[PDB]
């Protein structure tokens, strides 16, 4: 069944442009689009029906609409609306020209820590609202965490995401496997909030290190490792950031920093955050000072 | 810890005295050094191996070494050799006591045209040298740009050098952030020696103007003109060397001079070039 090279909404009467091809996850494809009246272009996600039949996949698609349309703040991708066909959902959200932290990785490796902290902080703003909103995003990679024309994080896919209906409330079903498998997930022990703080110690470790703190050539062996909490932080990591990297990464959800008190932790206090980063940081090392200080041009 | 006062090296049994404080940059500060035998005095580049522990930083200190240690040219800085303490990496370099035309540019600002091409001149030939050597610098700047005592140049810091192992290698891996980004840089679509050029090219535009081409108040609006070859040579510029600043910055690393047509410019053959320059041009315009 073919895309239409126009999408109109029968609503609202707004039709878009089908433009450049952006990328494919799951079920969807992913397109530049652009309004036809204000010109304003925006990223059109775009899931046939067909694949949507099976009654898990639905109620997928309806969830990540549901939760996505609450949700606005500076580190989340703008949702601008959604509409169907007869074969094809169409989702509206804010483009964002500079990819993902997933080709930034795959290019650069290892990234120095005042980049890290720059993207980590930035991350962990966005879920710090996702949290007070009582929304557990559940599926945070670098593959879902977008870069704007100014190298903002937006984070995006809630493709996994659930509302918590009362604070202390654990969930269990997911509707497809996380990148990240925090251990509660693994064991079905139940999980709440505190998987993101995983995925998010995840992907600190896989910035500052160059490869994942768990991930081997086989999945077998990544599952047990992430079962006995068998990582190893590399001497080269500064001690706070190692430090912060050891907390996050436990067995036991409850001795897992608070998306708030992650946000306090010295390594984003008492380390260096870059204001912006120069747009050659996506493929060559910046250069930066032994200590920085604002007392200098 | 602190900086040995003696620089013991354990292999050739030579000792040198840390003198006076000449500079820093990135994981690396550099001091005046004598012989104890000779008295012969050397610049010595000190880098500490506790910065040395990320192995991209390693492998950066291990290649500048590699690329410099294999070069020996007159506008080139003379490489003497290397050694270690157990915190310590010890670079022993010609020293070069008038410091880089960076310096020279903050106090002159726009130098006269037959200043801009002496130096120049001397850039070219240590440069020709090196990719005849196939050695790409990729971080020509006025900075690493030495004077010595007669303000004959040095080409300085190849700690983003690299060696092309093959006819028509193209590079990718930068381990830093060069001063001027050549557009095949920022659009990361792969370079080889025609970077040098495009470096040469902006610090001809900035000894003759006194402002660099490109660089704005903003990084962002600095890389989209750099992106769209968005720059302007203000009508006081004579017209062969304006001419030589287009055919080097240009956006196609093709259609750029190698660095031997580079010499065989105009600019060069038909251009007043003196012999040397007096010490009172660090801070005053010469007569001529
Ligand atoms: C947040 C909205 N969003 C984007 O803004 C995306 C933009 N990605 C970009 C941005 C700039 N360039 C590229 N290219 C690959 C270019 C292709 C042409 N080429 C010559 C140069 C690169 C891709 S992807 C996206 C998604 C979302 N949500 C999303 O991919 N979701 C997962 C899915 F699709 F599986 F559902
Ligand atoms: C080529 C060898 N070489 C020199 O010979 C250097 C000599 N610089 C001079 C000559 C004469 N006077 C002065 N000063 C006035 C001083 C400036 C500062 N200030 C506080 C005291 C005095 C500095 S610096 C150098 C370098 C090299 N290589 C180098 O700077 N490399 C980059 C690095 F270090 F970052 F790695
Ligand atoms: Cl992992």
């Amino acid at each position: 069944k073919e895309i239409p090279e126009v999408l109109v909404d029968p609503r609202s009467r707004r039709r878009y442009v089908r433009g450049r091809f952006l990328g494919k996850g799951g079920f969807a494809k992913c397109f530049e689009i652009s309004d036809a009246d204000t010109k304003e272009v925006f990223a059109g996600k775009i899931v046939p029906k067909s694949l949507l039949l099976k009654p898990h996949q639905r109620e997928k698609m309806s969830m990540e609409i549901s939760i996505h349309r609450s949700l606005a703040h500076q580190h989340v991708v703008g949702f601008h609306g959604f509409f169907e066909d007869n074969d094809f959902v169409f989702v509206v959200l804010e483009l964002c020209r500079r990819r993902s932290l997933l080709e930034l990785h795959k290019r650069r490796k290892a990234l120095t820590e005042p980049e890290a902290r720059y993207y980590l902080r930035q991350i962990v703003l966005g879920c710090q609202y996702l949290h007070r909103n009582r929304v557990i995003h559940r599926d945070l990679k670098l593959g879902n965490l977008f870069l704007n024309e100014d190298l903002e994080v937006k984070i995006g896919d809630f493709g996994l995401a659930t509302k918590v209906e009362y604070d202390g409330e654990r969930k269990k079903t997911l509707c497809g496997t996380p990148n990240y498998i925090a251990p509660e997930v693994l064991s079905d022990a139940g999980h709440s909030f505190e998987v993101d703080v995983w995925s998010i110690g995840c992907i600190m470790y896989t910035l500052l290190v160059g490869k994942p703190p768990f991930e081997t050539s086989c999945l077998k062996e990544t599952y047990l490792r992430i079962k006995k909490n068998e990582y190893s932080i590399p001497k080269h990591i500064n001690p706070v950031a190692a430090s912060l990297i050891q907390k996050m990464l436990q067995t036991d959800p409850t001795a897992r920093p608070t998306i708030n008190e992650l946000l306090n932790d010295e390594f984003f206090t008492s380390g260096y955050i870059p204001a912006r980063l120069p747009i050659t940081c996506l493929t060559i090392p910046p250069r930066f000072s032994i200590a920085p200080s604002s007392l200098d041009p």
